[PDB]
């Protein structure tokens, strides 16, 4: 399917996956020309925190409503086919294959990077879709997302050279509606001014939990997703669609994430996550599901608290897998060994895993899309 000489697969790896503005701007061009000029409302989710659950909130509710709706998503832990959920489930192989094929023959599809193209992939896949909630990659303002036309902005919490120089290149980009979930001050102070320099409406969302969301997450025990990120997606939906006035959380189903809280197998947990947050709602499902102490397979980047997060999860773990890994924002491995002393955690690298014990891998989309290939070479 997305396999042989032509197949989808083969085209992804001539796009090594790690700049010209301009090139997308006119790559979109050529496409629109060539292909259409995509009729569904655009929902530009923007943010450094909380993308991927916002946006797949939002896109539930719409789905809740009939509505055909594409949620874009980067990356992927297992399969690139997770980056397009497609009116309530993940994009079937021969689908995506099939707009792959009508895109290769063209020359913009050719100069465009591994995000680019897979960017057009989702507005072909989308294109009778009522609604494209479109999440941005890496690109900063000369995001690939950016040259669509866009209905709505959803700016998730946005954090980290400098916070600001963070804030305004996300920021830059805003349309003439745009919803911002609670930020820090500098970047709430960042955002309004650029709102008013453009003339923009900015719909501040409330540091605020309603009991319906509050209930929601109770029932579903979902506190691996912060109930901010469903609040946000509720504003959302509700200045897309101010007309309705419907308890739509009554019946809106459970959140499922790939790659967040998922059992691989009957001894293998697996989470994208790496947050003081997430890290509770793991020693919960730890508890529930094993209960008993397993073993963490871990690394993280440098930029992020490890030394809290194992904290958190050390009552549940009595031995640390340290996952090798040489990416270069990657946590330097003995800074990571001495936290590891420092909170009393036995530890040794990761090799394999064994049937009679229980794991947990966690840390980063890297760290689980990398224990998943060595995992699946046996």
């Amino acid at each position: 399917p997305l396999n042989g000489l032509n197949g989808l697969k083969a085209f992804l790896e001539t796009k090594p996956k790690e700049f010209d503005p301009s090139r997308f701007i006119q790559i979109y061009k050529d496409f629109k020309n060539a292909f259409f000029e995509i009729q569904a409302k655009v929902i530009h989710v923007v943010g450094t925190n909380g993308k991927g659950s916002t946006g797949r909130f939002l896109t539930l509710l719409l789905a809740d409503q009939n509505f055909k709706v594409l949620h874009f998503t980067s990356p992927h832990v297992f399969e690139f086919r997770e980056r397009f959920f497609l009116n309530g489930s993940v994009v079937g192989e021969s689908v995506l294959e099939n707009a792959h094929q009508q895109l290769q023959s063209h020359a913009f599809s050719s100069a465009c990077s591994y995000f680019e193209y897979a960017t057009l992939l989702a507005v072909m896949l989308a294109k009778d879709c009522d609604y494209l909630v479109l999440e941005a990659g890496l690109g900063g303002e000369f995001d690939s997302t950016n040259a669509l036309k866009k209905t709505l902005s959803v700016f998730t919490p946005i954090d980290y050279d400098s916070l600001e120089s963070i804030a305004q290149t996300k920021l830059k980009a805003m349309g003439s509606l745009s919803i911002i979930a609670p930020q820090q001050e500098l970047v709430l102070n960042a955002a309004q001014k650029i709102a008013k320099e453009k003339h923009a409406k900015l719909i501040v969302v409330q540091n605020e939990i309603s009991k319906g969301v509050r209930d929601y997450i109770e029932r579903y025990h979902l506190a691996r997703f912060l109930a901010m990120n469903l609040e946000v997606a509720l504003k959302a939906f509700e200045t897309l669609l101010p007309c309705n006035k419907q308890e739509v959380l009554k019946n809106l189903k459970p959140l499922n994430l790939i790659g967040r809280c998922e059992l691989l197998s009957p001894n293998i947990l697996i989470d994208v996550g790496h947050n003081p947050h997430s890290a509770k709602a793991l020693k919960e499902e730890i508890k529930r599901i094993f209960n008993a102490k397993i073993i963490l397979i871990y690394n993280c980047y440098q930029d992020k608290d490890a030394f809290l997060v194992l904290e958190i999860l050390k009552p549940v773990i009595k031995k640390v897998l340290i996952l090798e890994l040489h990416e270069e924002r990657v946590i330097k491995l003995e800074k990571l060994k001495g936290i590891l002393e420092t909170l009393g955690l036995e530890y040794a690298l990761f090799e394999d895993v064994e049937e009679n014990e229980n794991y947990l891998v966690y840390g980063s989309f890297l760290v689980a899309n990398a224990f998943y290939k060595r995992y699946q070479e046996k």
